[PDB]
């Protein structure tokens, strides 16, 4: 792209590299993703018409010389950087609530249009100075496993919208405690960290779990811990919501739409964050 003057590399995912760039003609600043099929582009072309206030806007899709570039509206900072910047004091609850609420709206929208994110993590949740937060880097049909739903880790071949609720629940907990909920460093360690905290799933809480591709009758049997210890600073409404976002059975896991009606959001507002850019 000679049409842009890459200002700096701002990120890197499994789908490619993203740069902060300036359109040397219009002068606009954007996020340019260099990716590297028709089912792909056709799939992407859907994403362009996927416009919502809590979804990073995909501006242009460019296919040239064996290269695929995606131009996105540029957002100020990602949630991982913001959480780190807020580690000494923690993000204030009203702001945590606002962000969670907006992200659920974004997911509710995606899911109603049959689009799944599949790889939600603090690094692809972007925020601006006006208090908004948006979903970025939608995943298409050293990697972080911390936000991966248990059914994915157990070999499910068909993801459901529930995997996004799980990831968001993990992010919610992390914003509240200032510590990753399940910081695994391998698929099995990830799986076992979830088990040690939520209890090893069985047929009672998760019908069908013992018949999953990577399930092993030999998994250790850990008892479930209390949420009071898992996310202590969270009030009971928040813990109630989190528990529903972290149900083992994808079918019992709360939907984005239902989560939006949870009492936790009765007093939701939209604070502005203190961003250091
Ligand atoms: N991937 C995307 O679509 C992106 S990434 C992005 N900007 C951005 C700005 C600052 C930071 S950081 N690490 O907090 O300084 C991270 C990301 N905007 C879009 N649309």
């Amino acid at each position: 792209m000679e049409n842009f003057q890459k200002v700096e590399k701002i990120g890197e995912g499994t789908y490619g590299v993203v740069y902060k760039a300036r359109n040397k003609l219009t002068g606009e600043v954007v996020a340019l993703k260099k990716i590297r099929p028709s089912t792909a582009i056709r799939e992407i072309s859907l994403l362009k018409e996927l416009n919502h206030p809590n979804i990073v806007k995909l501006l242009d899709v460019i296919h040239t010389e064996n290269k695929l570039y995606l131009v996105f509206e540029f957002l100020h900072q990602d949630l991982k950087k913001f959480m780190d910047a807020s580690a000494l004091t923690g993000i204030p609850l009203p702001l945590i609530k606002s962000y969670l609420f907006q992200l659920l709206q974004g997911l509710a929208f995606c899911h109603s249009h049959r689009v799944l994110h599949r790889d939600l993590k603090p690094q692809n949740l972007l925020i601006n100075t006006e208090g908004a937060i948006k979903l970025a880097d939608f995943g298409l049909a050293v990697v972080t496993l911390w936000y991966r739903a248990p059914e994915i880790l157990l070999g499910c071949k068909y993801y459901s919208t529930a995997v996004d609720i799980w990831s968001l629940g993990c992010i919610f907990a992390e914003m509240v405690t200032r510590r990753a909920l399940f910081p695994g460093d391998s698929e099995i360690d990830q799986l076992f960290r979830i088990f040690r905290t939520l209890g090893t799933p069985d047929e009672v809480v998760w019908p069908g779990v013992t018949s999953m591709p990577d399930y092993k009758p030999s998994f250790p049997k850990w008892a479930r811990q209390d949420f009071s210890k898992v996310v202590p600073p969270l009030d009971e409404d928040g813990r109630s919501l989190l528990s529903q976002m972290l149900h083992y059975d994808p079918n019992k896991r709360i939907s984005a739409k239902a989560a939006l009606a949870h009492p936790f959001f009765q007093d939701v507002t939209k604070p502005v964050p203190h961003l250091r850019l």
